[PDB]
RNA sequence: UAAAGAUGAGACGCGUUUUAGAGCUAGAAAUAGCAAGUUAAAAUAAGGCUAGUCCGUUAUCAACUUGAAAAAGUGGCACCGAGUCGGUGCUU
DNA sequence: CGTGATTCCAGCGTCTCATCTTTAACATAGC
DNA sequence: GCTATGTATTGGAATCACG
């Protein structure tokens, strides 16, 4: 057997694959066809590609399911109100429900009165002219006081319960205190009062313009107190005015508290917090903090209300009215206007919906924006339009009732005009009076977010616990729910399990036991150095519990110094002690005891180990609930303990947060030999004071085998990882990929296998920091040379502009002019630390310069500029780390530790999702563990970054086209496998630090090398950066094994071979397509077939509906129809398309399903089922993507020559000057090869693409444009290659002239080609010929 | 310490459809002129049964055999070349 | 009268709460 | 070496020449 390694290329839409053998070589295989055509065997390469649709997060679904939820809730909320009003509209009118039920159906199928309200013509017309809106009903049975017709009653109560505003603001907001500044002027008047001492002069200052302005609160407050010059935002008075606004001023400032007074009126805890000042400073505040929550009202009713509040108690209702008031006005207005001035655009405003007018605002599709663009520049040619211009900039002209900023209306508006409703109407009508309070909860009714869904275990959602079995309805919601279990549950059911005892659950992050463990813990390892001590001891049990009492139970936080002073100079009479293992402070301190120490005043019921179980049960409920009152029921069982202001006390602190061990891995389990569990091991450990660790990995201690033993689905294991979904379905596939090809090897395990995740997807910056950078100097460099932001993109113009126009290296200026022979040199050689970024490069006059291109530069260069070097880095030019890198010289240059340390940056992985992918491919693979409890690693994951792989294409010149084809994925993780294996041949030991796994100064100069670069021993030719041009051994190998790692004689032609390799395995994932049964918008009634109703009694030859059906999966049938006139039975073979929709219809039992299409004498075996992107072969190589049941999809690659994917690439700069120069030769040699590129893409459009007008207009336009520059036609050309790219066909672009994408709307060609059923990796092939078929 | 993404829950405002909002005048009528325009009901993935203030757009899936289904099993190697894979050699 | 070419188009915008992760900053232990 | 501890794209539908 030949010992193979496997090279994978992860990302959002591909996964890439590649086997190698020995010398980088791609093994080509003869593998068996399936199926009923004649072939029997294929030649396939070992290298290929997944292609697959982004992983799409379930945002969307949560979005649709909550919407689901809430028009349910809003049905039922009606259900309810009709259900009161059942006996009394009944016997008003019998039928009301009914037709309002029937309302949407047509007069043909309505089987009541085609008139809602009342039944008749009449009377729905006399009530619309008494009733323009409905807001006219609301505010007439506000204010009027004689007895109304229960429907108008009933259509109120169900237009303010349907839609009654946001509940973003908890309590009551008295709607009459409307009073903008005469709150404010009676809040500033208490204030004066309270603080005769310091008045304030609220005069000259428009309390409503500022408050109620359309802006921020932070800007309307600054602009508040810049009229008060004596007083500050962050003083008392602005600390109120903030609390007014929304804001959460801190009180412990102005009221000098030690507690933080942060108080906010949107909470529903403000009036406890407000109660906590009515026992600090006093109750002569309370008046005034009344009179600013007045005032806040009064903000929050500026904006969304604007009419007088004496008039009437319903000022919502009247500003409705107020506002169709004026738009009727103004639409008169407006009328006389346009026909008095523009006759001719009447029509087009009044009349035509298709436009932007008024008809098309009104009944027709447009928002107020664009209403009002479309008539601002009709207004403003038109003459006496002023009062319309001033509403057109005030937004608020001919608006509508109906808004789309009526969400910032609060419920307590809409339940304040019920309860007057049914308090004027209550004398009439008995029932009303009776259920007053059942309507306003119905109103008022939420479902606590901490409840979730009622479900009754059917939901995968629902954590609601019950106390009954009946119906949660809205007036018994607190006799059912468990308020408590359920609140329990939702916080329980989102927090992570013990990583070492799963099964268990974590503890809250404030425990006693869990501060307790931690400071055991940390206090395990402390020695204490002395005179008289030979060597330095841990600390005895006894001993940590008195410097535990003595420190850690008496001081919020314990330092070192308190630790050598106050325990053994104190006790044990020590006047010189060292403590090894702690610096600073401690970081572990019992601030959980301290707070109940102060809370309860009761050190020795802390103290009580009996109360540890209740002290918990405290911690927990602080932590679980967020609500005071379910924190209150709770602690009411311990109630008997404590005082009430103990309670009261306790209510107030509540602190969040989880910690990461569970009780039981701390307390629960106990050392079966020793009888001791892991705190009592942390608390007593003899002399050795093992610690948590040790303790668990103590081969000697029961802990870790029953770890092992508590600690024991690649699906699941997948969806619990951490990342987005997309990288997940990758890793999915990576892994089922490699699967396939270790099954195909033989079932041999690959030796290696190099897995690189390419990625997980400025110019005002640097405007900003330039300007920044030269007003802290005072230079003239900007004043005198203007920069455009698009013109700093080049790296040269922002490092002279950094660099104040001059050498960073020497003391002289630079010019704009000479910057095409300026050079550009990393402070650290790139051959040390790979840093393309803008803190490690140097713009300079020449490189020579810089002294000792090897080294860091020289410390000659750090003498002349170290002062300019500090000037920079005060303006912020240049940073700290780029500062310390140019002075790095004086600091004892490039050290051997900052070259392995170099090494490790350049070879380690930061992101934890590819360390997670090579677990678990390790863990897959790998099954065999030794005797000695370590799995033998006969797989070796290895772990790399995109950037070396990316410069070792940039060095060699195997450049990669993104938009050519598909095969830069293969080609990719092809060389992420020759560059691993290679790189692990070469320096088998940094395995460790660049394999995943458990197995750095002796490196540099079995020394590896002296400098730190890791991928320089590819390079024929090496630089010593100071021109000194060497060459590196012909064949490299490892000095200690002797085993040849490179052969720069074949590797480089093998290379260039495998990427120059025609065939390459690019599979399309077929996937049945889900979701949305079709496009959700509505359309109008059309005499079209391709509407889909809306319901199962909605015709949508009347009410309309869906179309777009979305195709889950097409089916081929084989059946009869009954063909013309006379019915004949013709032998039928077509894609049918199934639809999301009809998916269940169809799978449930799909003969009757066939035979309802039309279908007849269905043959059940030989239906087949083809998803989307299922491959067809028509003929002469010409491949398809079945993208639907009627569209086909291009599905061969264009295998373009290596050195066209060369020329493209330098051409178009799509990423020395010298090799720049030879480049550009070379870019002229090939531009006359240039039309060589086209006529291979027309050869291939007529083999493949068939797309003749295209092609021809192609060749035209780029005929006209073969006059244009070599790198735009290169450019253009790279744009042409979307006409014949793999997938969906796309428009594009040649220079100014725009082709269209053609489309293959027939899919009859594919019914008489071979049908490809690819496996996961493509090479295992099932080719069916449905030519056979019928 | 600060910032981002993933998941879940509770709520709003719209938006979009059919109907109700008697259009009038004259003109055979088609068609011209004039009036009016703001609102409401219902639905807001068909629907399903486990009938709940439940669930219905995430994730997963080449073909064949078995397995309810999760899952399992089903396909020679070496060599010479290379227009999407061919040809040669040993066993079959 | 089928058929290729050409055109337009798709529901959206907030709010609250909780839990996880991850990235950017460090010290302390271990196996 | 590693684990813990705390600080747009594109398929559908319509429409339009159009032989």
């Amino acid at each position: 057997d030949k010992k193979y390694s496997i090279g994978l290329a992860i990302g959002t839409n591909s996964v890439g694959w590649a086997v190698i053998t020995d010398e980088y070589k791609v093994p080509s295989k003869k593998f068996k066809v399936l199926g009923n055509t004649d072939r029997h065997s294929i030649k396939k390469n070992l290298i290929g590609a997944l292609l697959f649709d982004s992983g799409e997060t379930a945002e969307a679904t949560r979005l649709k399911r909550t919407a689901r939820r809430r028009y349910t809730r809003r049905k039922n909320r009606i259900c309810y109100l009709q259900e009161i009003f059942s006996n009394e509209m009944a016997k008003v009118d019998d039928s009301f429900f009914h037709r309002l039920e029937e309302s949407f159906l047509v007069e043909e199928d309505k089987k009541h009165e085609r008139h809602p309200i009342f039944g008749n013509i009449v009377d729905e017309v006399a009530y619309h002219e008494k009733y323009p809106t409905i807001y006219h009903l609301r505010k007439k049975l506000v204010d009027s006081t004689d007895k109304a017709d229960l429907r108008l009653i009933y259509l109120a109560l169900a237009h303010m319960i349907k839609f009654r505003g946001h509940f973003l603001i908890e309590g009551d907001l008295n709607p009459d205190n409307s009073d903008v500044d005469k709150l404010f002027i009676q809040l500033v008047q208490t204030y004066n009062q309270l603080f005769e001492e310091n008045p304030i002069n609220a005069s000259g200052v428009d309390a409503k313009a500022i408050l109620s302005a359309r802006l921020s609160k932070s800007r309307r407050l600054e602009n508040l107190i810049a009229q008060l010059p004596g007083e500050k935002k962050n003083g008392l008075f602005g600390n109120l005015i903030a609390l007014s606004l929304g804001l959460t001023p801190n009180f412990k400032s102005n009221f000098d508290l030690a507690e933080d007074a942060k108080l906010q009126l949107s909470k529903d805890t403000y009036d406890d917090d407000l109660d906590n000042l009515l026992a600090q400073i006093g109750d002569q505040y309370a008046d005034l903090f009344l009179a600013a929550k007045n005032l806040s009202d009064a903000i929050l009713l500026s904006d969304i209300l604007r009419v007088n509040t004496e008039i009437t108690k319903a000022p919502l209702s009247a500003s409705m009215i107020k506002r169709y008031d004026e738009h009727h006005q103004d639409l008169t207005l407006l009328k006389a206007l346009v026909r008095q001035q523009l006759p001719e655009k009447y029509k087009e405003i009044f009349f035509d919906q298709s436009k932007n007018g008024y008809a098309g605002y009104i009944d027709g599709g447009a928002s107020q924006e664009e209403f009002y663009k479309f008539i601002k520049p009709i207004l403003e040619k038109m003459d006496g339009t002023e009062e319309l211009l001033v509403k057109l900039n005030r937004e608020d002209l001919l608006r509508k009732q109906r808004t789309f900023d009526n969400g910032s209306i609060p419920h307590q508006i809409h339940l304040g005009e019920l309860h007057a409703i049914l308090r004027r109407q209550e004398d009439f009508y008995p029932f009303l009076k009776d259920n007053r309070e059942k309507i306003e909860k119905i109103l008022t009714f939420r479902i606590p977010y901490y409840v979730g869904p009622l479900a009754r275990g059917n939901s995968r959602f629902a954590w609601m616990t019950r106390k009954s079995e009946e119906t949660i309805t809205p007036w018994n919601f607190e006799e059912v729910v468990d308020k408590g279990a359920s609140a329990q549950s939702f916080i329980e059911r989102m927090t992570n399990f013990d990583k070492n005892l799963p099964n268990e659950k974590v503890l809250p992050k404030h425990s006693l036991l869990y501060e307790y463990f931690t400071v055991y813990n940390e206090l395990t390892k402390v020695k204490y150095v002395t005179e008289g001590m030979r060597k330095p001891a841990f600390l005895s049990g006894e001993q940590k519990k008195a410097i535990v009492d003595l420190l850690f139970k008496t001081n919020r936080k314990v330092t070192v110094k308190q630790l050598k002073e106050d325990y053994f100079k104190k006790i044990e009479c020590f006047d010189s002690v060292e403590i090894s293992g702690v610096e600073d402070r401690f970081n572990a301190s019992l601030g959980t005891y301290h707070d109940l120490l102060k809370i309860i005043k009761d050190k020795d019921f802390l103290d009580n180990e009996e109360n540890e179980d209740i002290l918990e049960d405290i911690v927990l409920t602080l932590t679980l609930f967020e609500d005071r009152e379910m924190i209150e029921e709770r602690l009411k069982t311990y109630a008997h303990l404590f005082d009430d202001k103990v309670m009261k006390q306790l209510k107030r602190r509540r602190y969040t947060g989880w910690g990461r061990l569970s009780r039981k891995l701390i307390n629960g389990i106990r050392d079966k030999q020793s009888g001791k569990t892991i705190l009592d091991f942390l608390k007593s450990d003899g002399f050795a004071n093992r610690n948590f660790m040790q303790l668990i990995h103590d081969d000697s201690l029961t802990f870790k085998e029953d770890i092992q033993k508590a600690q024991v689905s690649l699906h699941e294991h997948i969806a619990n990882l951490a990342g987005s979904p997309a990288i997940k379905k990758g890793i999915l596939q990576t892994v089922k990929v490699v699967d396939e090809l270790v099954k195909v090897m033989g079932r041999h395990k690959p030796e290696n296998i190099v897995i690189e995740m390419a990625r997980e997807n400025n110019s005002r910056e640097r405007m900003k920091r330039i300007e920044e950078g030269i007003k802290e100097l005072g230079s003239q460099i900007l004043k005198e040379h203007p920069v455009e932001n698009t013109q700093l993109q080049n790296e040269k113009l922002y490092l002279y502009y950094l660099q104040n126009g001059r050498d960073m290296y020497v003391d002289q200026e630079l010019d704009i002019n000479r910057l095409s022979d300026y050079d550009v040199d990393a402070i650290v050689p790139q051959s040390f630390l790979k840093d393309d970024s803008i803190d490690n490069k140097v713009l300079t006059r020449s490189d020579k310069n810089r002294g000792k291109s090897d080294n860091v530069p020289s410390e000659e260069v750090v003498k002349k500029m170290k002062n300019y070097w500090r000037q920079l880095l005060n303006a912020k030019l240049i940073t700290q780390r780029k500062f310390d890198n140019l002075t790095k010289a004086e600091r004892g240059g490039l050290s051997e530790l900052d070259k392995a340390g170099f090494i490790k940056r350049q070879l380690v992985e930061t992101r934890q999702i590819t360390k997670h992918v090579a677990q678990i491919l390790d863990s897959r693979m790998n099954t065999k563990y030794d005797e000695n409890d370590k799995l033998i690693r006969e797989v070796k994951v290895i772990t790399l970054k995109s950037k070396l792989v990316s410069d070792f294409r940039k060095d060699f010149q195997f450049y990669k086209v993104r938009e050519i084809n598909n095969y830069h994925h293969a080609h990719d993780a092809y060389l992420n496998a020759v560059v691993g294996t290679a790189l692990i041949k070469k320096y088998p030991k940094l395995e460790s630090e660049f394999v995943y796994g458990d197995y750095v100064r002796k490196m540099i100069a079995a020394k590896y090398f002296f400098y730190s670069n890791i991928m320089n021993f590819f390079k024929t030719e090496i630089t010593l950066a100071n021109g000194e041009i060497r060459k590196r051994p012909l064949i490299e190998t490892n000095g200690e094994t002797g085993e040849i790692v490179w052969d720069k004689g074949r590797d480089f032609a093998t290379v260039r071979k495998v990427l120059s390799m025609p065939q390459v395995n690019i599979v399309k994932k077929t996937e049945v397509q889900t979701g949305g049964f079709s496009k959700e918008s509505i359309l109008p009634k059309r005499n079209s077939d391709k509407l889909i109703a809306r319901k199962k009694d909605w015709d949508p030859k009347k009410y309309g509906g869906f179309d777009s059906p979305t195709v889950a999966y097409s089916v081929l049938v084989v059946a009869k129809v009954e063909k013309g006139k006379s019915k004949k039975l013709k032998s039928v073979k077509e894609l049918l398309g199934i639809t999301i929709m009809e998916r269940s219809s169809f799978e449930k039992n799909p003969i009757d399903f066939l035979e309802a299409k039309g279908y007849k004498e269905v043959k059940k075996d030989l239906i087949i089922k083809l998803p989307k992107y299922s491959l067809f072969e028509l003929e002469n190589g010409r491949k398809r993507m079945l993208a639907s049941a009627g569209e086909l999809q291009k599905g061969n690659e264009l295998a373009l020559p290596s050195k066209y994917v060369n020329f493209l690439y330098l051409a178009s700069h799509y990423e020395s000057p010298e090799d720049n120069e030879q480049k550009q030769l070379f870019v002229e040699q090939h531009k006359h090869y240039l039309d060589e590129i086209i006529e291979q893409i027309s050869e291939f459009s007529k083999r493949v693409i068939l797309a003749d007008a295209n092609l021809d207009k192609v060749l035209s336009a780029y005929n006209k444009h073969r006059d244009k520059p070599i790198r735009e036609q290169a450019e253009n050309i790279i744009h042409l290659f979307t006409l014949t790219n793999l997938g969906a066909p796309a428009a594009f672009k040649y220079f100014d002239t725009t082709i269209d994408r053609k489309r293959y709307t027939s899919t009859k060609e594919v019914l008489d080609a071979t049908l490809i059923h690819q496996s996961i990796t493509g090479l295992y092939e099932t080719r069916i010929d449905l030519s056979q078929l019928g």
